[PDB]
């Protein structure tokens, strides 16, 4: 037969848990830097709110969509 064992499954379908407190992330899971966390952990750096599970990073930051959008605004903009 196979060399050491076959025949085991399983269907854990839980949630994705989070790499800071190590604790189910029942909402949306706030990734960071290839790694689960919660979007209530971290803060926003400009209007300092509780950033959200879609917040962006910027330069290791994390800012809220509401501050983010308030970012990539300009008149004249050549490609
Ligand atoms: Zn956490
Ligand atoms: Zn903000």
């Amino acid at each position: 037969g196979s060399s050491g064992s076959s025949g085991e499954k399983a269907r854990g379908l839980g949630k994705y848990i989070c790499q800071k407190c190590h604790a189910i992330i029942d909402e949306q899971p706030l990734i960071f830097k290839n790694d689960p966390y919660h979007p209530d952990h971290f803060n926003c750096a400009n209007c300092g709110k509780e950033l959200t599970a879609d917040a962006r990073e910027l330069k290791g930051e994390l800012y809220c969509l509401p501050c983010h959008d308030k970012m990539g605004v300009s008149g004249p903009s050549s490609g």
